[PDB]
């Protein structure tokens, strides 16, 4: 299993501009037959060389002469002594019910469908299987009418016919050319919601949902959300769709989240179905946001593709920044950008100090497909974002103007976007590209002064990143420092010097730099990296004061929630140390008060004050130390909450009934108050046992939605209260049949407090929904306690390892992706103390002599026990 590097990409020594395929569709055994017109751009004498993987070869055509100048050698058939310009046939044989991994052609239930990303297609047919090659697809797809009576490929359909024996074809045809991952096709029995979206200028478009028979009722809100993003890319980016179809087909056996196929998508069904009894908020604004990126790519991955995989940001890292920037817009933008900075700080950050550290542009890979990583996607929206910032609105949307103008139909690179962008908008982007080529997250340290006789404010900032263990050299980059400063009042101070005004978006640009503000007429309290303007760490010695005055006065909501972050983390740093000495919480009243206020103030938007009132996940909380105990930050985390109960419990409770809401609404103001008054829900479950476990209990019961009842139901788990065991109970009996909502489920049993949570998890295998072959199911059962529960997959006995041991050893096998997504907590061992380290290091050297070892799992076992 071998490395490739960024370095080595050379052109193609071939190209395939055309490429006829026929499906001959079973699924013990499917025929291919691809036809496809090559010409030759490299040397005279260079072979073609074909990708393919588990492929059985039947025959090998040129121009239709059988060929005998060719061979097959390890996932290749490379085929010399060829004209400059022929046509290929390749004929094949598959079988997809023999596919566990779910790449390629492979059942989903009853149905047939297809994953193509990263490097699926070659395991479909023998092809130029790298993103830089594009082609016009044509698809014939020939089935039994009775079991496959919806055959659907990329395009528009341009013929169909009826065969003997039961047999009916479809052929599409997509006129754009594309790479063979960005084919796809699915063939079976569906319900289909079909709808249209007229375009601004006119053009008018067929939307088709296909779902399994009897989902129909859980389609509209997707549907919904399509013709939302439809509408938003041409509001915000000034983008229309580029066909007469636009299909979305949910499947439920899916190893991502959902695939932007050209004009024929295919979901996780996780991101398509929801009704108000089986979905909560959080379900609803997911699909929103997943029906928009897959949407978004449309243009930011399909009309202007990646030229290698190494460039993967050029379209993950800008299509999650419109997917945020969407989200944003339509609903609330400082809940969005919250939540994506809890996910940077808290996961993405770890990610960016762990053996699999890589920049956002990576050098090296192994297997292409463990490179679908928060540094890609997250911090890669970051990257874009600071792009964002830098440039303003106007210019950004300049250069995306500029991109399109030069690479539509192509196949770009990450440099030729930046470079776009500078070009359009004449802001220097040279030293800003190292955010490309840099791994690991910057270290930001501000001290300031303030000089009451020359009435100056200086900001003294200073970076490095600390070395990774992929690249030894660091150096500074290019830091957008949002600021503003505060007077006595909670008035803005403008920022001048030598009177002119200075932008509030410093260019931290240097190891250490001074910024001197004039004109400062009050010593300022400073909101710094505002709306956390760079993916960094923030080092300033704020005092708790300065804290609670931003969380009373800072303009942006963003910054009000950051404080209250900020205050916190003294105090969970306090009282992890305290535990580990075995004390109790500590925490200073002014700190409960901050809070306090915060419940009590009208003029708050409930959207961020529950925000501030949801703590820090563990996850969150493990990033603020050098060394992880996972067993402290769980119980700090409880006995923090429980002494905000305590402190708060009449507030608390008055705040949970004013946003009761007798109806249910999937809008964005009910949505808020709704967060609102389940975090106060949260809190109310830690108080006085009785109290808590009737009001959790009548909550449960007396919901009207799927919202409200999960988060009962979570809370009766995470305080272990009496009625826990009834309404976990109670669900199972009412919702085993459908994965989706038992997802929920297993999530809440794998993430328990209880003592005896892996006893549960493990029965749990034999659970009437759960099974291995799903990979929603792992995720949620297997994945949710290996990632969520570190207190219990870091049980000093090493027991969550060897579970997870075991687990692994099946997935290795039987879906390598997903084992690989899995294996993430153990690859974290050097975060943690030396004898979880010992066991953790014993756990990778058994799954490093499997037999058959995936490409997957070896490449990050070998990183993490390096
Ligand atoms: C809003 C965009 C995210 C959904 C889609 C992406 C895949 C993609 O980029 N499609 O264009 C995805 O699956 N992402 C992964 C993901 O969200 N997954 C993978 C398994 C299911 C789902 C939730 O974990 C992450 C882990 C990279
Ligand atoms: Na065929
Ligand atoms: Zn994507």
């Amino acid at each position: 299993p071998q490395a490739k590097y960024r370095h080595d990409y050379r052109a193609p020594d071939y190209q395939i501009t055309d490429i006829d395929l026929t499906f001959d569709l079973d699924a013990q055994k499917t025929v291919v037959t691809a036809v496809s017109q090559a010409v030759r751009h490299g040397a005279s004498d260079a072979p073609l060389r074909l990708n393919g993987e588990d492929l059985k070869l039947v025959s090998v055509h040129i121009n239709d002469e059988p060929w005998t100048a060719w061979k097959e050698e390890e996932g290749a058939l490379v085929i010399s002594n060829l004209p400059e310009r022929f046509t290929l046939k390749i004929i094949n044989e598959i079988s997809p019910a023999a596919n566990t991994a779910l790449e390629g052609l492979y059942q989903s239930g009853d149905a047939l469908c297809t994953q193509c990303e990263a490097e699926g297609f070659r395991h479909i047919t023998y092809y130029l299987d790298r993103p830089d090659v594009l082609a016009r697809f044509t698809t014939k797809i020939i089935a039994d009418k009775i079991k496959y009576p919806f055959l659907l490929s990329n395009g528009n359909r341009v013929a169909q016919g009826e065969l003997e024996n039961g047999r009916h074809w479809v052929q599409w045809q997509d006129p754009f050319p594309k790479p063979c991952y960005l084919f796809a096709l699915v063939a079976g029995d569906f319900d289909v919601l079909r709808d249209t979206f007229t375009t601004r200028s006119g053009r008018e478009v067929a939307l088709e949902l296909y779902v399994d028979r009897g989902n129909l009722d859980r389609a509209p809100w997707a549907m919904t959300s399509l013709k939302n993003s439809m509408k938003w890319d041409e509001e915000r980016f000034g983008l229309e769709y580029d066909l007469d179809i636009y299909m979305i087909v949910a499947v439920d056996f899916f190893n991502m989240g959902a695939m932007e196929n050209k004009g024929l998508n295919i979901f996780n069904s996780k991101y398509v179905l929801a009704r108000t009894d089986t979905a909560t908020d959080k379900d609803y604004l997911d699909i929103e946001r997943v029906i928009g990126h897959e949407y978004f790519h449309n243009w930011t991955g399909n009309r202007v593709t990646c030229r290698d995989w190494f460039q993967l940001s050029l379209k993950e890292g800008l299509t999650v920044f419109r997917d945020q920037e969407f989200s944003s817009d339509l609903g609330s933008r400082a809940v969005n950008r919250i939540n994506n900075v809890r996910t940077m700080r808290g996961l993405q950050f770890a990610e960016d100090a762990s053996p699999m550290a890589h920049p956002i542009r990576p050098d090296m890979v192994i297997e292409m497909n463990n490179f679908y990583t928060l540094t890609v996607y997250e911090k890669g929206a970051e990257v874009i974002r600071m792009i964002h910032t830098l440039l303003g609105e106007e210019n950004f949307q300049k250069g995306m103007q500029l991109y399109f103008e030069r690479h539509d139909g192509s196949a770009a690179t990450c440099d030729d976007f930046v470079q776009a962008m500078e070009d359009a908008s004449n802001v220097d982007l040279s030293h800003f590209r190292r955010w490309y080529s840099q791994s690991g997250t910057p270290i930001v340290t501000v001290k300031d002064d303030y000089n009451p006789e020359t009435e100056q404010y200086t900001l003294t900032i200073s970076q490095r990143t600390p070395a990774t263990p992929d690249q030894a050299e660091k150096q500074p980059l290019h830091i957008p420092f949002a600021i503003e400063l505060y007077d006595n009042e909670g008035k803005v101070i403008p920022l001048q010097k030598g009177g002119h005004p200075v932008n509030s978006v410093l260019n931290v640009t240097q190891a250490e730099q001074t910024f001197v503000f004039d004109n400062v007429y009050f010593q300022p309290v400073p909101a710094l990296l505002c709306e956390f303007s760079a993916p960094v760490k923030l080092e300033y010695k704020w005092s708790d004061q300065q804290l609670t005055f931003l969380m009373r006065h800072a303009r942006n909501d963003f910054s009000r929630w950051d404080a209250a972050q900020s205050l916190l983390a003294t105090y969970i740093k306090l009282n992890v140390a305290r535990h580990q000495q075995g004390q109790p919480l500590s925490l200073p009243v002014h700190v409960a008060d901050a809070f306090r206020a915060v419940l009590l103030d009208e003029k708050i938007d409930p959207a961020l004050a529950a925000e501030i009132l949801t703590l820090p996940s563990v996850n969150e909380m493990a990033e603020l130390f050098d060394i992880i105990d996972p067993i402290a930050i769980a119980e700090v985390r409880e006995a923090l909450t429980r002494t905000l109960a305590t402190e708060l419990a009449d507030e608390l409770l008055a705040i949970y009934n004013a946003n009761y809401q007798s109806e249910y609404r999937v809008e964005h103001e009910d949505i808020a108050k709704r967060t609102l008054r389940n975090a106060c829900l949260r809190f109310l479950a830690f108080g006085e046992t009785h109290l808590a476990d009737v009001l959790v209990s009548k909550q449960f019961h007396e919901a009207n939605n799927m919202t409200d009842a999960l988060a009962a139901l979570s809370a009766a788990v995470a305080a272990q209260l009496p009625c826990r065991d009834a309404l976990m109970q109670e669900y199972d009996d009412k919702w085993h049949q459908n994965g989706l909502v038992m997802d929920k489920w297993f999530i809440l049993q794998a993430t328990s407090p209880a003592a005896n949570v892996l006893e549960t998890v493990r029965g749990l295998l034999q659970h009437r929904s759960f099974t291995m072959s799903n990979p929603n199911r792992i995720r949620s059962l297997i994945g949710a306690f290996a990632g969520s529960n570190p207190a219990a997959f870091h049980a000093e006995d090493g027991s969550g390892y060897l579970f997870l041991v075991e687990m692994l050893t099946d997935l290795n096998s039987r879906n390598p992706q997903v084992a690989s997504r899995l294996i993430e907590p153990l690859i974290r061992l050097k975060r943690y103390d030396a004898k979880r380290q010992e066991k953790m290091r014993a756990a990778l050297e058994q799954l490093k002599g499997l037999e058959n070892l995936s490409g997957d799992l070896y490449e990050k076992i070998t990183k993490a026990l390096a």
